[PDB]
């Protein structure tokens, strides 16, 4: 996703997403379908 | 560090973490602080 996709998506930047613990950010993902 | 504590860590294993590029490995290590 571009940035701008990934925060409509997240409801936060790339940046603050990476900040999250590796489980929970795959959770948010995989929440998603992204993989 | 294991290979499961590096899985859990990266969210790969070594083995797919060695087939990204030199400089991708490095991003990684740089979000993760290592």
């Amino acid at each position: 996703l571009s940035d701008e996709d990934f925060k409509a998506v997240f409801g936060m930047t790339r940046s603050a997403f990476a900040n999250l613990p590796l489980w929970k950010q795959q959770h948010l993902k995989k929440e998603k379908g992204l993989f």
